[PDB]
C-alpha cells in the first residue's frame, strides 16, 4: 500500500496505520451495546487559519483525532466510518478554478482514495446527499472533555445534519481509549519520532558553548529535525532553560521567550521533541552548559538519574503510575538527605508531601498524536489531590502498548520552598543553610520516553544520561551537521 | 530608554517606537471632526491559544494594530490611549501563584511600566473600574474590514464595557493610515528584517544542491534568521517552489508542503522573510538550482530583472501603483516577444489583458507589521477589474514614508496559457512551436522590498540579481554583488 515519506532518509509510514485504526474503533463500537446498527462516525478535520484579522496564512497542522482516524493532511476535509461494514469515506473540498494558479494542482478524488487507501471519495458540499443515500440509524460525532485543557472536542456539523439522528456521547471515550493503545505501526512511528529527536538533542549538547542564548539551540534543534528528520513541527514549543530558568517547567513561551545569554556554571535543561506526521516526541537532557558537572550539579543530576531508573525498572503492566510517582518522591527525598540538604526521617517527609516542594509535576504523562495524550482520567479514575500527585496526567495502571514519559525532576523554586520553611510538618526537614546554596540553581529532568510491553518496557528514548557520557558527549569534536 | 533585543548581533529596538506611534495616532484623531473630547482609544491584544480541544500551546504572536500601538509580546493584555493628552495605559493579565512553577516569574506591574514605557499599568480585570473613573465621553474601538483577508478586526470588549458610549467607525481607517506611513524607527527595523533575510537568502542560494529536498532550504532559511537574527517567526509561510512549483503562487503550504525533490535542470522560486519583533520582511529569489542559466532561464529571468528595475526607477511620489503594474506588464510582454514566445503587435497585447496571463498576480504590496500590510484600499480607492490588475493589494499613489513589495514574476501556468489559445482574441499573439518549451519551466519571480522617499526609492534588500551575481553566489562566491540604485 501507500506511505506518507518525505524522502531522503525519512520514514516511510504506511497508510494502512490508519485504517487499522479505523478497525479498531469500528470493532470496539460494535461491542460497545449502546451502539444501533447502521450507525456512521462523522468526523470534522481542522480548517486553514489566518493570523487575527490579517490573511497570514497560518501553517495547517490536522485536528488529532481526524489524523488518527484518517492521516490526512489537507485542510477543510470531513470524513466518516460506516461501523458495521468499516467502510471509510473521506470528503474534500471542490476546489475553484483559481487554486491551480496560487495553491497547487487541484487532484481528483481519485487521486485521493489512492493516497489514503479510503473506500470513497466525494466532495464536502455533498456530504449531506451521501449520507442520506447510506440511510445511517445514527450519525455518531466527537464530543467530550480533554482532561488536560479542559477544552471541549469540536463536534462534527455539516448544511443538513439536523435531518439526522446525531449521538455525541458514545464516540469520545471509545476513540480515546482505541488512542491509548498503540499499535504496532503507531509504535514504529514513535520510535522515529524519538530517534530523530535523540539525534538532535545530542547535536545540540555538542554545540551548546557558554555565551549563547538559549534560542540559538532551540533554533538549532528544530533545524536538525526538520532538515533531516522531515519534522515541519515541534510537538511543543521548546523549553530551552538555562540557568535559574530551568526551574520553571514550561519555560520558552512568549511571555519568557528562551532569551537568557547561557552562562558558565549554568546547568541547561533541554525539553524539546519534534513531530512527524503528527507523531509526538518529548524529550529533556540536563547538563552543565559548560561541559563539567560540579560537585553539586552532579548530585542533584544523579538523584534524577536514580528515580529514572527505578521507575523504568519497575515499569510493567499492572504497576498503578501513581505509586511509581511516589517511587520517585522517595528516591528523590533520600538523595537530597544525603546531600545534605534535608535531615530527618524520610518515611515522614513523603508523610508531610515534601517530594512535591522538589518536584511540582506529575511524573509523566501519555504521549502519542498530542504530548499530552488523551485518555489519562477516562470516566471512574480520579484525580490525586495531593501536592505533586494532582498534576499526574493520568492515574491509570499500566498495561502493554501505552506510551509514557518518564520525566522526574528535582528544582529550587522559591515560592514552593518558601512555603514549606514557614510550614512547621516541613520546614524541619530542610537545612536552610545548605538550601541556600541551591537558590537559583534551577533544576534537572530527565525525560525518557517508554512503550510498556507485556513484561516490561521498551526504551524508545536515546541520548547519553550518566555524568561520564554526557561529558564525553559535549566534549566530542565530531563535528556532524554544520550549517552554513 | 528601554528597548527590545534578542541580544548577539540582533537589532536593538527602542520601545519609544510604539510611543511615537500612539503620539501620531492621537494627532490625527485630535484633527477628525468626528472626535470629541475626552475620548479613549481602547484595544485588546491577543490571547493564548492551543491546538484544537488540546492543551498543546501554540506559540503566541501579537495581534498586528496592539502590536504597533504598544509592541506588547505576552498575551492577555488590553491598551487604552487617552487622546487628549496621549497618556498610555497597559493591562495586563493577574497571573495565579503556579505561574512561578509552569511559566516564570510573575512580574510586577511596575517591571511591565519600565519595560514598555507607558504611563501607567493596571491588571486586566480592573479595566471597567480604571475607565469609569476616568469619566470618558466614549471608548474608540478597533473595528474594521481587512482588505486582503475580508475578515473583520476583533472589537475589544469587556465585562461592563456596555455601560460606556462605544464608537467602533472612527479608529480603523486612522489607524490604518498611520500604519501605512512608515516612521523612521518604523524603517530601522524593516532595513534590519531585510538585512537578516536577504543574508539567509544568500546562505541557502549557497547551500542548494540538486537532490535536495525544497523543505531542506525552508528549514535553513528558518535557522539561519532564527538563530543569527533572532526571527523566532517567518512573516508567512516559506514558498519554496522548484521545477514546475515555482508557477504555483503560495507553494508551501499544508497542502504542497515544499515536499519536491529538486532535479537538474529546475528553477527554484524562494520567497521567504523573516519576522522580527511583529515587523515582516517578503523577498523573492529565482535561480537554476544546479547552479548555471541555461539560455532559456537567463532569457525569463533577465526579463523579470528588466521588469524590477524599470518599476525601481519609476517609483516616486505621486505615481500611480497600477501604472507601475502596467509598465511590468508591458516590459514582460516585449522581453517575451523578443525571445520568440510571442509576436504581434506588444499595443495589441496589452489592449487584450495578455500580460495577466504570464503575471496573474499585483506587481506589489503594503508590507509593514503584516507582510500584506494594511491600507491598500481605503474608502474611494477602487479595484481595478481585469486580470491581473484586480489582484493589485493597493491602487493608490505613492507617498513617501509607504513600504511597498516589487515583485514582478513570469509564470508559465497551463490553464491561463490554454485560456489564452482558446482566446480569438489572444491565441494568435502566442507561438506555440516556441511555447512548448517552456511548459513545466515554472516560472521567476525577483522580489524587493522599498520604501518611498522624498526621491524615489530606499531599496532595502540586498540579494544577488545579475545573473553573473546568482552564479557566483551559487559557487559560494558571496558579497560579489552591486545593488540597484
Ligand atoms: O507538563 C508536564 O506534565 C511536564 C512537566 C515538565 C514539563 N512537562
Ligand atoms: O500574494 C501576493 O500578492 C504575492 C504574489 C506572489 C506571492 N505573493
Ligand atoms: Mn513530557
Ligand atoms: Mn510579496
Ligand atoms: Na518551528
Ligand atoms: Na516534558
Ligand atoms: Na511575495
Amino acid at each position: 500500500g501507500p506511505s506518507f515519506w518525505l524522502g531522503n532518509e525519512t520514514l516511510k509510514v504506511p497508510l494502512a496505520l490508519f485504517a487499522l485504526n479505523r478497525q479498531r474503533l469500528c470493532e470496539r463500537l460494535r461491542k460497545n451495546p449502546a451502539v444501533q446498527a447502521g450507525s456512521i462516525v462523522v468526523l470534522q478535520g481542522g480548517e486553514e487559519t489566518q493570523r487575527y484579522c490579517t490573511d497570514t496564512g497560518v501553517l495547517f497542522r490536522q485536528e488529532s483525532f481526524f489524523h488518527w482516524a484518517f492521516g490526512v493532511t489537507e485542510p477543510g476535509c470531513y470524513g466518516v466510518i460506516d461501523v458495521d461494514t468499516g467502510k471509510s469515506t473521506l470528503f474534500v473540498p471542490r476546489l475553484p478554478a483559481s487554486h491551480a494558479t496560487w495553491m497547487g494542482k487541484i487532484h481528483s478524488k481519485e487521486h485521493f482514495k489512492e493516497k489514503y487507501a479510503v473506500d470513497d471519495v466525494q466532495y464536502v458540499d455533498e456530504i449531506a446527499s451521501v449520507l442520506t443515500s447510506q440511510k445511517p440509524s445514527v450519525l455518531l460525532t466527537l464530543r467530550g472533555v480533554n482532561t488536560d485543557s479542559g477544552s471541549v472536542c469540536r463536534e462534527a456539523s455539516f448544511d443538513g445534519i439536523s435531518k439526522f439522528e446525531v449521538n455525541n456521547t458514545i464516540l469520545h471515550p471509545e476513540i480515546v481509549e482505541c488512542r491509548v493503545f498503540k499499535t504496532d505501526m503507531e509504535l514504529e512511528v514513535l520510535r522515529y519520532t524519538n530517534k530523530i529527536s535523540s539525534e538532535a538533542h545530542r547535536e545540540v549538547m555538542k554545540a551548546v558553548k557558554v555565551g549563547m542564548k538559549e534560542y540559538e539551540l532551540e533554533s538549532l534543534f528544530e533545524h536538525y529535525c526538520y532538515s533531516r528528520g522531515g519534522m515541519r513541527h515541534s510537538s511543543y514549543t521548546c523549553i530551552c532553560g538555562s540557568g535559574e530558568n530551568s526551574a520553571v517547567l514550561h519555560y520558552g513561551h512568549a511571555g519568557a521567550p528562551n532569551d537568557r545569554t547561557i552562562q558558565n556554571g549554568d546547568m541547561c535543561l533541554f525539553n524539546m521533541g519534534g513531530e512527524y506526521y503528527c507523531f509526538a516526541s518529548d524529550i529533556t537532557c540536563s547538563f552543565p552548559a559548560n561541559g563539567k558537572f560540579t560537585a553539586d550539579q552532579k548530585a542533584v543530576y544523579e538523584a534524577v538519574l536514580r528515580s529514572s531508573r527505578a521507575v523504568m525498572g519497575a515499569m510493567k503492566p499492572g504497576v498503578w503510575w501513581p505509586d511509581m510517582h511516589r517511587l520517585a518522591d522517595r528516591i528523590h527525598l533520600e538523595e537530597l538527605a544525603h546531600m545534605g540538604i534535608l535531615s530527618g526521617s524520610v518515611d515522614a517527609m513523603v508523610q508531610a508531601h515534601l517530594g512535591a516542594v522538589f518536584m511540582p509535576h506529575g511524573l509523566g504523562h501519555f504521549l502519542g498524536i498530542d504530548v499530552h495524550d488523551v485518555g489519562g482520567y477516562p470516566e471512574g479514575v480520579e484525580r490525586i489531590d495531593e501536592p505533586g500527585l494532582r498534576s499526574l496526567r493520568t492515574a491509570r495502571h499500566l498495561q502493554p502498548g501505552m506510551v509514557l514519559t518518564v520525566e522526574p525532576g528535582i528544582y529550587f523554586i522559591d515560592h514552593l520552598l518558601d512555603e514549606a520553611l514557614a510550614d512547621p510538618a516541613r520546614a524541619s526537614f530542610l537545612n536552610r543553610e545548605v538550601l541556600q546554596r541551591f537558590r537559583g540553581f534551577g533544576g534537572v529532568r530527565i525525560e525518557e520516553d517508554v512503550v510498556v510491553t507485556d513484561s516490561g518496557i521498551e526504551l524508545l528514548t536515546c541520548v547519553p544520561r550518566t555524568v561520564e557520557e554526557i561529558e564525553a558527549c559535549m566534549a566530542g569534536c565530531d563535528k556532524a551537521f554544520t550549517p552554513f
